[PDB]
């Protein structure tokens, strides 16, 4: 599974450690993530997020 960055703020999503405390396990998907999610540390949402290749 790729990571994802926030173009916003630099902050990485791994699919490996997902974001427990907002509700999202690890092993999740950037693309199932529930669309209301927002960056952990700067608060914008997935729309801003990029695919890290």
């Amino acid at each position: 599974m790729k990571k994802y960055t926030c173009t916003v703020c630099g902050y990485i999503y791994n699919p490996e450690d997902g974001d427990p405390d907002n509700g999202v396990n690890p092993g999740t998907d950037f693309k199932d993530i529930p669309d209301d999610w927002v960056c952990p540390l700067c608060g914008v949402g997935k729309d801003q997020f990029e695919e890290v290749e």
